């Protein structure tokens, strides 16, 4: 989505 949002492994967190 931005950087890593793939699935459902945000990276944002």
């Amino acid at each position: 989505v931005a950087r890593g949002w793939g699935r459902k492994c945000p990276l944002f967190g």
